[PDB]
């Protein structure tokens, strides 16, 4: 619970990565985007504005900019193009989102960002399957 939401500030590479394609398969991705996605090293920025986050993503294959307020649900639309329910907290020093469907075939997800020595760590977790990937500071 020590880390501090400030520490997550600024860009990371992606540097390892577990489990991704098969998490975009349990939530219901096609074949051709789930391959491509997991192609990619995307960079992750990290910024506030005021009191609302920033999380975006940047790659080859897509942008996926998502802002939220901490603790207040918020439509989504996700970049399977689906809408979700999606809620953040930060919790014991992680970010932590509850990506809550709405159409009962879809599939609901946790995300969970947390630092650990200067890095930066992500699960996404879905049904059986969680993934995990790891970043280093840009």
């Amino acid at each position: 619970a020590m880390v501090s939401m400030k520490e997550f500030i600024g860009r990371w590479k992606l540097v390892h990565s577990e489990n991704f394609e098969e998490y975009l398969k349990e939530i219901g991705v096609g074949l051709l985007i789930r391959k491509a996605a997991s192609l990619t090293s995307p960079t992750l920025e990290i910024k506030l504005d005021g009191d609302t986050w920033h999380f975006n993503q940047y790659s080859t294959f897509k942008n996926n900019k998502l802002a939220f307020k901490i603790r207040e649900k918020f439509v989504e639309i996700a970049p399977d193009e689906r809408s979700y329910n999606t809620l953040v907290t930060f919790e014991n020093g992680k970010f932590i989102s509850h990506q809550d469907k709405i159409k009962e075939n879809h599939h609901s997800s946790v995300f969970t960002t947390w630092l650990e020595n200067g890095k930066l760590l992500q699960t996404y977790q879905s049904g059986s399957v969680i993934c995990r990937r790891e970043f280093v500071k840009e």
